[PDB]
């Protein structure tokens, strides 16, 4: 399909062909003929790098400039959020409003109705709409990126909800991997289904077992060992990505490489992976991320800085960076995908990674422009060579099962729609549900009812809410606030029941603890060997806590490690300092503080609430600490266009 045979606005034709796009790939065609340019909801399945993100922006701006009114994408991460809010700047050539709605869980944002397009991630819009924000109403199309995550059990019921309170209300267009259950959620969606393997370039995907790579059409080739792929792709121009299981594992892995593939780099590659090294903020992490790009790798993974991290991703875009070991969580195309661990750590055990999973990494292979081919390889290190073949590249991608049980969304899910939308009977909670993919998927329905019964007991005994002898259930205060502040009605729980020790003695490690210890903040974990130290701490400072006794216990001291590391933070220990002291990497440091300024801000509100209106100011002086990793004597020069702990301290000197 030719962009002119595309029955739509000029004003997108435009856009597009500016792009340099002048036709449209066989699964984009479909989709854009199957009912979304008139409305209709769809399910796209086809893979990546076959665009499924323009055929949302094309239905997107199609639906604004043919009736007005806001379009939201909704992004799994807020960190792929500045990544679609770049790619969808050009969209404001024709006049078109984009905006970027990420934190901040307490607020309506009543700005955001002057955007017509709005990003955000789940979790973000589903705060938004419990605040009531004037101009949802006007929202007339929701994109949902990923849409297949409604899967995962840690974050999928999020996704979940938000798309049960906007089917029938506006055109939903989800985007996914491909799954086993396509036609159900399309179903259940009332949406068109565009599956597709169609691809651009060419994909071969095989097996490295051994000296050799087997592929799925039959063929045998020779490869002295799987890092040779890596070799071989970066002699011949190309690049490669590799993924790995561990952060240590990825950055042992990118340091080998890079020792065997600076002797493939010119004289200037290494000149600028130098003039790159060397402009890596200082600290441990990087010292090691530092060796291994100097020599032409690179490790990606959580543990590393948001910059650095996306320096490593447009340097190998640039390739100026021939490969890149990372790790799933927080993974451009390469010639060759490299998938060298196929299982990983689970709390489960050490387990099997997803089928849907695996596609998803074998997809990145094969780059448009420059290649004929794109090949994705599995790394069987101890695996039977054949059932690794079958399992992964013949095997039907995993069915999505409703994450809806989670007992931490539901429980936080229970209260919103009492507390924000309205409800105020368990049969109408019920109707709710009926609309869920937890419902369509006709599951378990006793045991979801049951554990909403229990949740409303638990709701109604802590303060909540209440309920009548006619059973009329009305929210309270603590209920309200809670929902609006988004945070799980548990940790509202762990701060009511502890606010009277907190007013007894406000102080940070007691804070830090404390917010550490509930449901919404993942503590940073500790070894065996630490674990002596920080027990001698702990008896130490055990005055200073809200709890009584860890025992009469592994999260109590994660949290209380954290409540350390934080303590630090505020008392303005170097980046680098903190991350030996206490073996922590810049990447969870600065996750952890922006979890923990939600927190304690969260804290403050609850306090507000509960009368204990004499902390509030002590709280709020502790949320800014919180934020820049400083003293109160440089709150003010904190305000600046930017600087923080950094020059400020100085300044401040």
């Amino acid at each position: 399909m030719r962009v002119d045979e595309l029955r739509v606005d000029e004003r997108i034709k435009s856009t597009l062909k500016e792009r340099g796009i002048e036709s449209f790939y066989p699964p984009q065609a479909e989709a854009l003929k199957s009912g979304i340019l008139e409305g209709k909801n769809a399910l796209i399945s086809i893979p990546t790098a076959s665009g499924k993100t323009l055929i949302a922006e094309i239905a997107m701006v199609h639906r604004i400039l043919t009736q007005g009114g806001k379009a939201v994408y909704i992004v799994p991460l807020k960190a792929l959020a500045e990544e679609k809010f770049q790619e969808f700047q050009d969209w404001e050539k024709i006049g078109l409003r984009v905006a970027m709605a990420t934190g901040d869980y307490d607020s309506k944002d009543e700005w955001l109705g002057k955007y017509d397009i709005i990003i955000a991630t789940a979790e973000k819009f589903d705060s938004l709409l419990r605040h009531g924000s004037s101009w949802i109403k006007d929202v007339k199309i929701l994109v949902a990126d990923e849409i297949h995550l409604i899967g995962s059990r840690d974050r999928g019921a999020t996704l979940e909800v938000i798309l049960a309170h906007m089917l029938g209300k506006a055109q939903i267009i989800g985007l996914s991997a491909t799954i086993g259950n396509p036609e159900e959620l399309a179903e259940w969606l009332n949406a068109e289904l565009i599956v597709s393997d169609w691809r651009p370039v060419k994909l071969r995907r095989g097996v490295f077992y051994q000296g050799f790579v087997t592929w799925e059409d039959g063929s045998i080739d020779r490869f002295s060992s799987w890092e040779e792929l890596v070799y071989d792709a970066i002699r011949k121009k190309k690049g490669a990505l590799i993924f790995v299981n561990m952060r240590r594992k990825a950055e042992r892995v990118a340091l080998e490489l890079s020792k065997k593939v600076k002797s493939l780099l010119t004289k200037p590659e290494i000149r600028a992976l130098n003039e790159l090294a060397d402009s890596l903020e200082e600290n441990p992490t990087n010292e090691k991320l530092a060796k291994a790009i100097r020599g032409g790798v690179a490790f990606h993974h959580a543990g590393l800085g948001r910059d650095e991290r996306v320096l490593v991703e447009e340097n190998f875009r640039k390739g100026i960076i021939k490969a890149v070991v990372a790790t799933p969580t927080l993974s451009t195309p390469a010639f060759r995908v490299i998938i060298r661990d196929i299982w990983r750590y689970s709390d489960f055990g050490m387990e099997r990674i997803p089928i849907i999973e695996v596609h998803q990494m074998l997809g990145r292979a094969g780059r448009p422009k420059y290649d004929e081919v794109g090949e994705g390889i599995i790394v069987s290190t101890s695996d039977d060579p054949r059932e690794v073949m079958n399992h992964y590249i013949f095997g039907k991608p995993e069915k999505l099962f409703s994450q809806l049980s989670n007992e931490s969304n539901l429980r936080s899910q229970v209260l919103a729609l009492i507390a924000t939308f309205g409800y105020s009977t368990v049969e109408e909670i019920l109707k709710f549900i009926s609309n869920t993919f937890y419902a369509y998927q006709r599951k378990d329905t006793y045991s979801l009812e049951e554990k909403i019964r229990n949740i409303l007991y638990f709701l109604l005994e802590n303060e909540f809410i209440e309920i009548s002898l006619e059973d009329k259930i009305r929210p309270l205060s603590l209920g309200i606030r809670t929902a609006k502040l988004y945070i799980d009605p548990y940790t509202a729980k762990m701060f009511k029941d502890k606010m009277e020790e907190v007013v007894k003695d406000p102080n940070p490690i007691g804070i830090f603890h404390l917010i550490s210890l509930t449901p919404d903040i993942t503590p940073f974990n500790y070894s065996k060997r630490e674990f002596e130290r920080l027990e001698e701490e702990y008896y130490e400072f055990k005055d200073r806590l809200y709890f009584d006794d860890p025992y009469i216990e592994r999260k109590f001291f994660r949290a209380f490690k954290t409540a350390l590391v934080l303590l630090a933070w505020i008392n303005e220990v170097p980046e680098g300092e903190i991350v030996e002291k206490y073996s922590v990497e810049p990447g969870d440091i600065y996750r952890i503080v922006e979890t923990a300024e939600w927190l304690v801000y969260s804290l403050k509100e609850i306090a507000k609430v509960l009368g204990a209106y004499e902390i509030v100011d002590y709280l709020e002086t502790l949320r800014v600490r919180v934020k820049y990793g400083i003293r109160e004597e440089l709150i003010p020069l904190m305000q600046l266009p930017l600087v923080g702990r950094r020059r400020a301290r100085a300044l401040y000197n």
